[PDB]
């Protein structure tokens, strides 16, 4: 029976254990070129058939909700990238990039022209949030400009260049990020989507423009490099649905029935979860997401991601009980570069410093956390 660390055939990829490097934005990556911080911070996370997901990355200039993240739309940004992949292969790692619009969730100063970022609605992001800024301040979410057909369109092509940008810089393939109220989010859900056009009311309607996104990428760099991230019952910056878990096997019927209509699975589908304790970590002392979770994986034919507030022990009963295939970690990842041989030994974890998540130091809370101390043989 597997285990967190038994090996898993992620279609066209060995994988040697189960603990996955969420995505995470870190903002190292000045100017949007990956850099020599950025291969050291995923050099010293990488082990022999460990999979990696890279921080979001920039699809195209509009696609930019905080400072110093990397793209891969340009050849400078590539070259980059090639260097990062190249050290996390030599390691034995397996590596997607995380290709990333933010829509709504920016600001002008972020834009080039100090555009009105884009989105499904006209509707901002209300005051209850704010964004980082470039100069360490919280600023104000604008309104966004709601994207015309043929613009929508547009993005889909600036999906599918990354996606070609990625495999000639080397990745193993790409994921999606459709989560966390970002540019297909601000599309798949109720609470923002105010659409009376194609892309607007039904949940076919909704998906479509994410499902776009899906056969584009297939097309491009075949199906079997492409994974998708999803989050139907995480409402961060005003992306609720009233429906999350028909949002979620909506989602999932269209991807199974692509599936089957091209003759071969996805990467994966990865699904992220709101969690109920006061850090984040862990259940308390929600049962109705549990059982979302494991209805959504039952639903969808294929491997299984799931992420959010996973400890050693959640981690280790998801794959033992068949609720996922592998899991993510995201926080704990900042803190503890050697993560998997942590959890392999349940070492204790490096606490992590939250005030050091997004600002653009290339050791100082990035990659100066320590390693358990291997000694010398
Ligand atoms: C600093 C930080 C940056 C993150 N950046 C991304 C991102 O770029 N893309 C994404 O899909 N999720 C991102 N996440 C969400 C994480 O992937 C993960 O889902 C979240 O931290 C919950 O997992 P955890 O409990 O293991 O930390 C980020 C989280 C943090 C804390």
């Amino acid at each position: 029976k597997p285990t967190l660390f038994s090996a898993y055939k992620m279609g066209k990829f060995n994988l040697s254990h189960r603990v996955v490097l969420a995505p995470m934005t870190r903002c190292r990556a000045i100017n949007a070129i990956p850099n020599e911080a950025l291969v050291e911070y995923y050099r010293q996370r990488s082990t022999a058939g460990g999979f990696l997901i890279t921080e979001g990355t920039m699809i195209s200039p509009s696609s930019a909700g905080f400072p110093h993240v990397p793209g891969i739309f340009t050849k400078e940004q590539v070259e980059g990238w090639k260097k990062v992949v190249d050290a996390a292969h030599k390691e034995g790692a397996v590596i997607f990039c995380q290709l990333w619009h933010v829509g709504r969730a920016s600001h002008q100063v972020y834009q080039p022209g100090g555009a009105a970022p884009i989105s499904s609605t006209s509707k901002p992001i209300s005051k209850k949030w704010e964004i980082l800024l470039p100069d360490a301040t919280y600023g104000t979410y604008p309104e966004p400009r709601p994207l015309a057909a043929n613009e929508i369109l547009e993005v889909v092509e600036d999906y599918r260049v990354a996606a070609i940008n990625a495999i000639e810089a080397g990745f193993d393939g790409i994921e999606i990020h459709g989560a966390h109220g970002y540019l297909l989010d601000q599309f798949m859900k109720d609470g923002i989507n105010d659409r009376t056009d194609e892309y607007g009311g039904s949940l076919e309607n909704r998906c479509k423009f994410i499902l776009q996104v899906v056969q584009a990428v297939s097309a491009a760099i075949g199906t079997d490099r492409v994974g998708i991230r999803i989050s139907p019952a995480i409402d961060h910056t005003d992306a609720m649905d009233s429906d999350p878990r028909s949002l979620g096997l909506a989602v999932i019927e269209r991807l199974n029935k692509l599936q089957f209509k091209l003759g071969s699975r996805l990467a994966y589908l990865h699904v992220t979860q709101p969690r109920y304790t006061a850090d984040g970590h862990g259940q308390t002392e929600e049962e109705e997401v549990a059982q979302l979770m494991k209805t959504w994986r039952g639903a969808y034919v294929g491997t299984f991601i799931c992420c959010g507030g996973y400890t050693r022990e959640l981690g280790l009963q998801a794959v033992a009980q068949g609720d996922a295939d592998l899991v993510a970690f995201g926080r704990y990842f900042v803190s503890n570069p050697d993560l998997v041989l942590r959890l392999k030994l349940n070492a204790p974890l490096n606490r992590y410093d939250r005030a050091t998540f997004y600002t653009h130091d290339p050791v100082v809370g990035y990659t100066d956390y320590p390693s358990l101390d291997k000694g010398s043989l």
